[PDB]
């Protein structure tokens, strides 16, 4: 059998202008050969993209956060990292690591999330 496992940290109240970096660890099963992304979801709004990394195809980036956060990983730690910078106050959500690999798996997991919040 394998094991799954997605834990996230990194969240936190900033100011405007301020910045996080979130990070997703994973079981070795999803890091080796799932890809990876971050996800996030303000309360009364539907979940949304942000960015992802891996899995067979290039980092992709949702256009909200082009140019602020930048996404990278870790072979050494199975993790993949948010590096979030200008933050805003729409910016606040909380934030998931999601793992998923639709050519093999009819699965998608997710993290419990982290909660980012930018606040004045």
């Amino acid at each position: 059998m394998a094991e799954v496992q997605l834990v996230e940290s990194g969240g936190g109240l900033v100011q405007p202008g301020g910045s996080l970096r979130l990070s997703c660890a994973a079981s070795d099963y999803i890091y080796r050969r799932y890809r990876m992304g971050w996800y996030r979801q303000a309360p009364g709004k539907g979940r949304e993209f942000v960015a992802a990394i891996s899995g067979g195809s290039s980092i992709n980036y949702a256009d909200s956060v082009k140019g602020r956060f930048t996404i990278s990983r870790d072979n050494s730690k199975n993790t993949v990292y948010l590096q979030m910078n200008s933050l805003r106050a729409e910016d606040t959500a909380v934030y998931y690591c999601a793992a998923y690999r639709i050519v093999s798996d009819p699965r998608v997991y997710w993290g419990q999330g982290t909660q980012v919040t930018v606040s004045s």
